């Protein structure tokens, strides 16, 4: 009988897509040994073909949809003004004002998109015409609980655009596309939210909203929010979200520790 | 005459390929209504045909670059533990000492893209056949004081190869097909140095040294660090490195405050 320690170390070892069973009767290091020599061949043949990481590759093929449906890409400071937190109505009655990582006495890693993309819509629409689309893909970060879910260093994308077309119909819409896309399976709930079974994929609005006159915002808009390392662990069927994370203990969801 | 005020903000304005000269006998108000014309115009050009950042263009063009040359992409964590500064030999004497980013207790926003490329060095030569070749870009953080050339946020390119083939030569060839790929104008000069002008592109090493047994690493191995900033930079000409960073005040080097 193998000890929960062992069945730990094998189950880091084990690849979703493989078909061993770790309650059969055989020794832990004919075990060990067998998944070792599977996860060293993945290695290999990422090495020897592709030599793509996830991430970076989703991050890709997410920009080129975007891109290619008139969104322009963005890219903005991740360690912001924390006076942006609290503009955004992150006061201490909510959870959010808890889990930021405060970096000197002014700044912080930004846990949300929306604070920068508020601010390009603002200059923005001075100089483009109307509706205005942009999107923008990068690190977040949230101090969180340990959780099958919850990573505290991840990767958000967030769109929004901004004047005609602002409708509920069309935001489901780009979701709908967007999610057919990349073949991840969805159900949108209604605010909104994108769900996969339990697990939120995206949240999703539509303004106008009270909060947008703080930014200078006053047309009406539509926006979401999606991680990308839930994508992937609902893609590639990871247990646990680490394995789709920027990682020193995975690559491409396959243990660097052999 | 304009004021010292008023040629600050035409500054902002006044992309490197316009032929304007704020010396002329045109009032304040006439010239910034035309570069604001021009400005404008330009967004609406990168809006209505290509939508790409150029800083996530660049990455993703190096990106081909490595892949194609046989380089394993990497994303490994931008939050690292606080001992990887001090294992690369980082004390109080050297000034990279007093330019980390610190967050919580134990971690920081990484200033370098060695301790992670070392780390996966080290696993991955359990696993894939020699040479190993490995590459990563992304965000990169450092305290600076106000300079034309430095970034607090800034874009590394990091790639490094252990094993077999780990001369200098092949080291150089590397450097050199990737500028002249990128179309950057460069001289090495050596512990090697990649230059334009006056401004360090890169600093590229040859191993073994001693620091490597802290990392367990006990091949040859030939690498560099590259700021994408700086190939921007050089490449379209900018006079202030900001033009170039992840920004709420330019894209792709034009003013957004119009
Ligand atoms: N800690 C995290 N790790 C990974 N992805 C995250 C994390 N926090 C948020 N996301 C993703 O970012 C999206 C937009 O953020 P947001 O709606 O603010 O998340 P949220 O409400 O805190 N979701 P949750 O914490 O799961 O209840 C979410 O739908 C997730 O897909
Ligand atoms: N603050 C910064 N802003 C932008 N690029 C930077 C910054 N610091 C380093 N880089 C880039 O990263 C490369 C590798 O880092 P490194 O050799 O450690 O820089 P460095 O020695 O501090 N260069 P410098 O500060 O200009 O004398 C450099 O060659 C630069 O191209
Ligand atoms: N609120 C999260 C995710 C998010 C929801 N949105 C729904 O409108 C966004 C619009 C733009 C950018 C992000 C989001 C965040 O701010 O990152
Ligand atoms: N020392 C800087 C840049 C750098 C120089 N290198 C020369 O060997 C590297 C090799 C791999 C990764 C980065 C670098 C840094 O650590 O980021
Ligand atoms: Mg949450
Ligand atoms: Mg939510
Ligand atoms: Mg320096
Ligand atoms: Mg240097």
């Amino acid at each position: 009988a193998l000890t929960k320690s062992q069945t730990d170390r094998l189950e880091v070892l084990l690849n979703p897509k493989d078909e061993i069973s770790l309650n059969s009767g055989k020794p832990f290091r004919e075990l060990e040994s067998e998944l070792l020599s599977r996860r060293k061949k993945d290695l290999q043949q990422i090495y020897a073909e592709e030599r793509e990481n996830y991430l970076g590759k989703l991050e890709r093929e997410i920009t080129r949809f975007f891109v290619d449906r008139g969104f322009l890409e963005i890219k903005s400071p991740i360690l912001i003004p924390l006076e942006y937190i609290e503009r955004m109505g992150i006061d201490n009655d909510t959870e959010l004002s808890k889990q930021i990582f405060r970096v000197d006495k002014n700044f912080c890693l930004r846990p949300m998109l929306a604070p920068n993309l508020y601010n390009y819509l603002r200059k923005l629409d001075r100089a483009l015409p109307d509706p205005i689309k942009i999107f923008e893909i990068g690190p977040c970060y949230r101090k969180e609980s340990d959780g099958k879910e919850h990573l505290e260093e991840f990767t958000m994308l967030g769109f929004q655009q901004m004047g005609s077309g602002c409708t509920r119909e069309n935001l489901e819409s780009i979701i709908t596309d967007f999610l057919n896309h990349l073949g991840i399976d969805f159900k949108i709930v209604g605010t909104l939210d994108v769900m996969h079974g339990d697990l939120e994929l995206s949240s999703a609005g539509v303004g106008p909203i009270p909060l947008d006159r703080e930014w200078g915002i006053d047309k009406p808009w539509i926006g979401a929010g999606f991680g990308l390392e839930r994508l992937l662990k609902v893609k590639h069927d990871f247990k646990n979200i680490k394995r789709a994370a920027r990682s020193e203990s995975y690559y491409n969801g396959i243990s660097t520790n052999l």
